[PDB]
């Protein structure tokens, strides 16, 4: 309380170089208990547990060498801002100090206190001059460095998922698993954007700093509280009220006073994770429906059904505006909470230090310099449940894409039948066993072996057990018994559908399905098609629109014998393919097929009795379980 | 400058009742011109021209009666604000100005000065729990408000664009305009949600309130400039620079201020829409690509394509991150001119107003009582620049809706075969050619008449005009001409498709697909299941899961022969319908529709000749325009 003329907090020369080494002291301190209290949140707790399980392999191994030292950038980056903010207060002290000796200078008849008080007015915007270019060229030089973090995570993440998506056949049995999962096509699109943004349960977009991020928005608010507690601590005073006397009453009434309404803030949002977990399946389900309608545009038409269909989208859609309505009504009695809690004590240190202000204990600068520090580890220890309700959401992106990677490893844990690689050209099968999932029969253990060059055909009835048998032959079928000999390899195996199938590519791609696209010689690509007399189609080879509705059915067929003869197996399966076909053209491309290809074991399904000519076994399914198998004659 | 206790500004009593009558004078000048500046919009601006005619119908009419009221009371709520923001200002101003007497009356010796300039310190106190209480009481009565009116948006907008798409068979012809738009299962389900939240390019969240909302946020900022500019004017100094003597500088400082940094922000952010627009188009193309793999499931496993399609999605999934890595280069270096323009001017009062405190001009209420106001205005007109790209994502949302409902206007304008309905039974047609969109030529003009009993079956070629007859005998082709007498009605024409077609609900709905659920007696629909030999599915008529891979291809015909007989009609074309059906029970499908239905002209495509028993005429095309219609014998 001296008359003297200014007296500044801190020398402000050997400012900034007694400000570096307070930055090396505080960052190594802060890297390794920050990794300690990560590694014992791996293990015990259950929402963090599930965590390294989708993202392990990035972390860990050779290449992660670089994603550290691009994380350890950003340390210093949050260090860097804790530090500007204390020197904020302690030159904010100094205006407060200077602006009382201009006042009483002036009424005391002073001329030697007022000319030198309000030279310490000159000397504190002097600091904010150089203490606002640090602030802004901090958070620009921020935005890019954690706007290129997250991409090189999405971009590495989005393509792990999906590899271990369709490895081991997985895209299929999915849908015989106890637990089935649903529309998977979220999971990797969208979901994959919320788990690696970390903000919220929103999407990124190019303004998020470091200032709104889940894991930097703490660290940043751990720092701040332990370089904020050194100057309330010999501030306070000795509030004496009735009954006991406090030592310290303004440091410990905040800490009492968060823990308080922080409990209560935990017991309001507990059920918010589940009602938005359901909102993202809600919204999932709803556009599976479109897209469903989009691509089966032509059969829509020929039925005139827009009245049944105009009921499903109303029946699919009403639940979703109504799991809203009641999660409205959550987020707003728990936001009501967490704002009436942070206004009741913003006038509390303004009373407490009233009447040592009015007597000469302190000198206008303290009273401040306190407020603008009580409003900031009061804030800083708010960030614990003002930032609950972004955690949530957050919560139901992990547990979402847990559901898939622990929904594809116990999706190849189902039997199947076993295949053996045969020594030349054979097939043959010891017993094989049939069923459905209800539990019925359909062919007893049959056996049969074929050589080099021979043929089969399989009749049968309308329904009762004919593509089962090719679905359970290629380890794609759940239910089955047995082992198989085959002419193994890489493609010596081709099948075809039943129903015909094109890919999505250009022409180039649409007859070389199996292979890849410039693995075949382009000037033998179109010549092989004239035996096809698809003659009008050796043009445009290097179109690009959807092949989807533009072929024909009886189309799609005729294209698939140029697939098979572009690949030469040894041990091809192929069921239907004469759906469209007229009499007069198959037994030509089967003369065609046996012309150009000597020995191939060609095992056909059909109905139509005018390929009988050409075989020389006959397996015939009377339904049920009992089979026959004889050579045909005449 | 007296050096009387403490003056207060208002007299604080006869304040309540004073500040209700500036808000009544304060709404309707408000929003009697506010309809004007939007009617004036609506005509000359090309960006709200597409405005109007998306929702439209919402506005007028006689149902808008309850829009506009509640419309009416988010003008209140917002006046509300900005009138507790002027009494925070009028507050604040008595707290330094009873410090100043309450600071030199210690230095002056005085002991009726100090003592009466402590009252107003209590009575500042005062103030702020009465006018804390109301600024709670308004967000929590704000949030509740403003989310039941766009949920009421949402659920009209959507069902109004989903009942115009699917009108007049424009999902159909849609394939065929000119300039053809992409993926509209996206602007449905997730572009009506941006569209009517108004907030940025973002999905609603349930804590949006009116200050972010790029409508509600403007008026927010108009009204607090108009209402802050009564106490600056009469509050600044002459400050006579070197030249020319400026008479009101602080005033007209900032409005030439403001004006050059906002030309600057427009031409910076210029192109940043269509690296808005794109991003949304890039990531709606990439999540069909997996949607169209996950119900072809069967048919990929039997190729083992498992490599081919691997690409494909790298092929599609590149130019999306491609296209965020120069749209992150454009929103830092906007984002990066628009933070070192409001940072640069905030210790501008605190130097203007500096010489006239050291002399007792004014008493230190009005510097911090100008610097609030210059804090104020300064940012309030900062509002149409610092939330510009929040508005760039939001014109890409209009453009986006709008190339849709003008798609499916030019999407019935195409030429199409005009039909009139017979008088009794009869099908007849006076000429009809058709076309292909190369310019090809497939039938020449013909005739046929047929009566009320009668029969047809067309044959011909493999892929050469024979589902396209079909195709422009609904009205769902463009290239055609002709005529069309039919036996019309309601459902009196019934086609079916090349490829079958199932629903998405339970079993009781995919038997009865043209049909609603409930408009069928349940005691004989499963005895007409009986007669096509479907016994094992008469249980379970109310199961849920989807039928699309459970049936064999060879029962998804028979059930639509329960379809036919459900609906009675007296016109049915069906083409294909017994592809996987085996001779023998094809024929007794066929006895058993003419005896339970004497007269319908059955008219079919059929390749296997197994059918010519069964019909009167035959129609035989040869293939490029030479037909030949003959009856047949033997
Ligand atoms: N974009 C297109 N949309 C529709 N048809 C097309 C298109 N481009 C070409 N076409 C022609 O349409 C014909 C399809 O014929 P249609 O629709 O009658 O099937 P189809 O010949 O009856 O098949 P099938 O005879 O095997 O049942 C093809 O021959 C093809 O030349
Ligand atoms: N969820 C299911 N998945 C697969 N098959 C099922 C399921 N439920 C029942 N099935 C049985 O599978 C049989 C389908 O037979 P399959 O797959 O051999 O077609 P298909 O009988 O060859 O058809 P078609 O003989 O007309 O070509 C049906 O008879 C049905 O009883
Ligand atoms: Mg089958
Ligand atoms: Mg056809």
């Amino acid at each position: 309380m001296g008359p003297k003329l200014f007296k500044p907090s801190i020398d402000w020369s050997r400012a900034f170089p007694d400000s570096v080494y307070w930055v090396g002291k505080a960052w190594t301190i802060s890297a390794i208990c920050v990794l300690a209290i990560l590694v014992l949140l791996r293990y015990l707790t259950p929402w963090g547990r599930q965590f390294w399980r989708i993202t392990r392999a990035y972390f860990v191994g050779p290449n992660s060498v670089r994603v550290w030292l691009m994380l350890g950038v950003l340390l210093l980056s949050v260090v860097l801002a804790v530090r500007l903010n204390v020197l904020f207060s302690y030159q904010g002290n100094d205006m407060y100090t200077a602006l009382q000796k201009a006042f009483e200078g002036i009424a005391s008849g002073d001329g030697t206190v007022k000319r030198s008080g309000v030279r310490g007015f000159w000397m504190s915007i002097g600091v904010f001059s150089v203490m606002a270019v640090l602030h802004v060229t901090r958070v620009m030089a921020d935005i890019y460095l954690t706007q290129r973090f997250i991409i090189a995570w999405r971009v590495w993440l989005t393509h792990h998922l999906t590899q271990d998506w369709l490895d081991g056949r997985a895209y299929y049995r999915d849908l015989f698993i106890d637990e089935t999962i649903d529309n998977p096509d979220q999971r990797i699109q969208q979901d994959v954007d919320i788990f690696t943004a970390g903000a919220g349960g929103t999407p990124n977009a190019p303004s998020n700093g470091t200032a709104s991020t889940l894991l930097f928005g703490a660290v940043q608010s751990i720092i701040s509280v332990i370089s904020f507690t050194a100057i309330l601590w010999n501030l306070s005073g000795t509030l004496n009220i009735f009954g006991v006397s406090i030592p310290r009453a303004m440091f410990w009434t905040v800490l009492v006073y968060v823990f308080v309404a922080t409990v209560i803030s935990f017991i309001i949002g507990r059920p918010l994770i589940w009602l938005s977990f359901r909102n993202e399946k809600l919204n999932a389900a709803f556009r599976y429906a479109l897209v469903r309608l989009r691509d089966a545009a032509e059969a829509v038409g020929f039925y005139r059904g827009e009245r049944v269909e105009g009921t499903q989208l109303q029946r699919r859609f009403t639940p979703v505006i109504d799991n809203y309505r009641r999660y409205v009504r959550r987020s707003i009695a728990f936001n009501g909470w967490n704002l009436s809690v942070s206004q009741t004590i913003v006038p509390l240190p303004w009373v407490i230090q009233a009447p040592r202000l009015f007597a000469g204990q302190i000198d206008f600068g303290d009273v401040g310099q306190t407020a603008t520090s009580f409003g900031n580890i009061h804030d800083s220890l708010s960030f614990f449940r003002n930032n609950y309700d972004a955690f949530a959401s957050f919560r139901a992106a992990i547990i979402r894409l847990h559901g898939l990677v622990d929904a594809n490893e116990k999706g190849r844990a189902l039997p199947a039948v076993l295949t053996r690689p045969s020594d030349d050209e054979s097939v043959e099968l010891n017993d094989i066993e049939v069923r459905t999932p209800a539990g019925d029969r359909l062919i007893d253990p049959l056996d049969v072996r074929l050589d080099r060059g021979g043929s089969l055909v399989i009749t049968g009835r309308s329904g009762a057990g004919k593509t089962t048998l090719l679905r359970s032959l290629a380890e794609l079928w759940p239910y089955a018994s047995g082992t198989l000999h085959r002419p193994g390899g890489e493609n010596e195996t081709m099948f075809l559908s039943q129903l015909p199938y094109v890919p999505l590519g250009t022409l180039r791609d649409v007859v070389c399905y199996p292979n890849s696209a410039a693995a075949i010689p382009d000037a033998t690509l179109r010549d092989t098609l004239t035996k096809v007399a698809l003659a009008p189609l050796c043009d445009r080879l290097d179109e690009e629109r959807d092949w989807a509705k533009v072929l024909s059915p009886g189309e799609q067929q005729r294209v698939a014998f140029a697939r098979i003869l572009l690949t030469k197996p040894k041990a091809v399966f192929l069921d239907g393919s004469t759906s469209a076909l007229d009499t007069g053209l198959e037994f030509a491309l089967y003369q065609l097929l046996r012309s150009e290809l000597p020995d191939c074991i060609v095992i056909s399904v059909s109905h139509r009795p005018a390929l009988e000519r050409l075989h020389e076994n006959q397996l015939e399914l009377l339904g049920g379980g009992q089979w026959r198998l004889a050579p045909v004659e005449a």
